[PDB]
């Protein structure tokens, strides 16, 4: 995309901590940038929309190349962050409102480095990543997500010279779902064969998808939470078409370059329904804030080893809370993501181990070694109504069959039109982000 001249781009300042030992950290003066999908797209030498509602203008965008020549994405000024997009920062806390009323629904954002010209790339192997979260106002059907993806640090600017904005304009998004709803891919409008998504007034799908590796630290609302590894072959940003995208709609979910299911550790799905929930007698009380700690263990305990284990623990009101465990007869009580856990649990659930097909923890680790961009988002799910996270999936499945039940939400929950009314004022908060060696962040 070209860059427009109507509004300066002003990312929100967000300090994080880089740590060397427990309680010995230094501030890193980073910032938050809005994903290019949420930006106004208009004519390069005017005010005329190139995209309105869920459609590209066919006169301006008869082809992707012409669209890209004629159109530009514009900046987010400071005033518009809260007023238009529902984003705000107080000290080291970042807040994202779900619906902001001209009416904005959801948000996806990235962490910029201290220069505000590149994404802050995190080399996560043999490191610990930690943050405080509040998901108390997110119920069934919503997801306040924090995760990493194998985006380029410059959003693709060096690879795709028609991308003028780079990381500064939140470009280059890709993930392990190979999404077609990304409006700008490889420096070009994804306007070919663009199709609105029914019941989604703001979104559509273009000819291409954009694939890359994804490490989900946090997919969650107050009812259920998960962390998940998604390797791809290769891991780096890859525009896809046809079978390579692994499109759900053509029966290709397991035929593409990315592991779409991922290998998940989701406490409720692993059959501990009392670990996490909205109340003081759950082990971890989702009505109150808490700290989420993630440790990325290698084979030799060094930065050069292969990724072998994703460990997790929590801190809430000064109380250390170890992760829940897998709880099925004849299955080891795993409390972390490893290749063995993935094989054993997917075996039990009858899920295809595409994680293993894509190179497993080792391949996931190669993405983490090269460095990944931090994503913070809030969203509802127009495909599957978040049932995969917090309900029975498939909805018609027996909840006593291992793998089906992922949370207590009813199978009628999560319809975007309903959650966008009922949960309009939901806000996820991510704060006090800390990064360092294992054992350094609490």
């Amino acid at each position: 995309q070209n860059v427009g001249t109507q509004a300066a781009e002003e990312p929100l300042n967000l300090p994080i901590s880089v740590c060397t030992a427990p309680g010995n950290c230094q501030t890193e003066a980073d910032a938050v940038v809005l994903d290019s999908n949420w930006r106004w797209a208009h004519t390069t030498t005017g005010y005329t929309n190139c995209y309105t509602g869920n459609l590209w203008d066919t006169t301006l965008c008869p082809t992707p190349e012409t669209c890209t020549t004629n159109c530009a994405i514009d900046g987010v000024p400071l005033a518009d962050w809260s007023g238009t997009y529902g984003g705000s920062v107080t000290g080291n806390k970042f807040n994202l409102k779900f619906v902001t009323v001209s009416t904005n629904i959801g948000a996806r954002t990235f962490l910029l480095d201290s220069t505000k010209t590149r994404y802050r790339m995190f080399q996560l192997l043999n490191r610990e990543f930690t943050y405080d979260v509040d998901v108390s106002s997110l119920d069934c059907g919503l997801n306040g997500a924090l995760y990493f993806v194998s985006m380029d640090a410059d959003g693709g600017a060096a690879k795709y010279p028609t991308n003028k904005g780079g990381a500064k304009y939140g470009t280059g998004y890709c993930d392990a779902q190979c999404p077609h709803d990304v409006k700008w891919i490889n420096g070009l409008a994804n306007s070919k064969d663009w199709t609105p998504i029914p019941g989604d007034a703001n979104s559509g799908k273009g000819y291409y998808g954009n694939c890359c590796a994804e490490l989900d630290i946090w997919e969650a609302n107050k009812q259920s939470q998960a962390f998940t590894t998604h390797p791809c072959t290769p891991n780096d940003q890859t525009r896809c078409e046809g079978v390579v995208c692994g499109d759900n709609d053509s029966g290709d979910r397991y035929n593409g370059m990315c592991d779409k299911d991922g290998c998940d550790f989701a406490s409720y799905r692993m059959n501990d329904h009392t670990f996490y929930g909205p109340g003081s007698t759950f082990k971890l009380d989702s009505t109150k804030p808490f700290t989420v700690v993630s440790q990325f263990i290698t084979t030799d305990g060094t930065d050069n080893g292969d990724f072998k284990e994703f460990r997790r623990f929590y801190v809430q009101n000064g109380v250390r809370i170890e992760n829940s465990k897998v709880n099925f007869p004849g299955i080891t009580a795993y409390d972390s993501i490893t290749d063995e856990m993935c094989a054993a649990t997917k075996g039990l659930f009858g899920d295809l181990d595409d994680h293993k097909n894509k190179g497993g923890m080792k391949q996931m680790g190669e993405a983490m070694r090269k460095g990944m961009a931090l994503v913070m988002s809030i969203w509802d799910d127009h495909d599957v109504n978040m049932l995969w996270l917090d309900s029975n999936y498939p909805p018609t499945g027996n909840p006593s069959t291992p793998g089906v039940a992922r949370g207590p939400c009813p199978t009628t929950s999560g319809v975007p039109s309903e959650v966008e009314v009922t949960q309009a004022n939901a806000v996820v908060s991510f704060g006090n982000i800390k990064f360092g060696p294992i054992g350094s962040t609490v």
